[PDB]
């Protein structure tokens, strides 16, 4: 299992404040299964302006992806991931 943290607009969007997954091993799938998971609500509630994402910062197992991978991300054994507001966001 994998857990998950919220800080931005998806914690009052979801009402909780940590969660497990299954069946996500990449970034790229990842995101993609909030906005589906949240609907379109959550993608609203981030999309501030024109592109969320292009400034999103998530951490993979306690690290940032563009200092690695950027879609391609994968996580560690640990699986942990957190998500946190963009400057673009809010």
């Amino acid at each position: 299992m994998v857990t998950v943290r919220y800080y931005a607009t998806l914690r009052p969007i979801t009402k909780k404040k940590e969660e497990t997954f299954n069946g996500i091993s990449k970034i790229s799938e990842l995101l993609e299964r909030l906005k589906v998971e949240y609907g379109s609500e959550f993608t609203k509630q981030m999309y501030d302006g024109n592109n969320l994402f292009k400034n999103v910062i998530i951490l993979v197992n306690g690290n940032n992806i563009t200092s690695m991978k950027g879609l391609d991300t994968e996580i560690k054994d640990d699986d942990k991931i957190d998500l946190f507001p963009p400057v673009a966001g809010g």
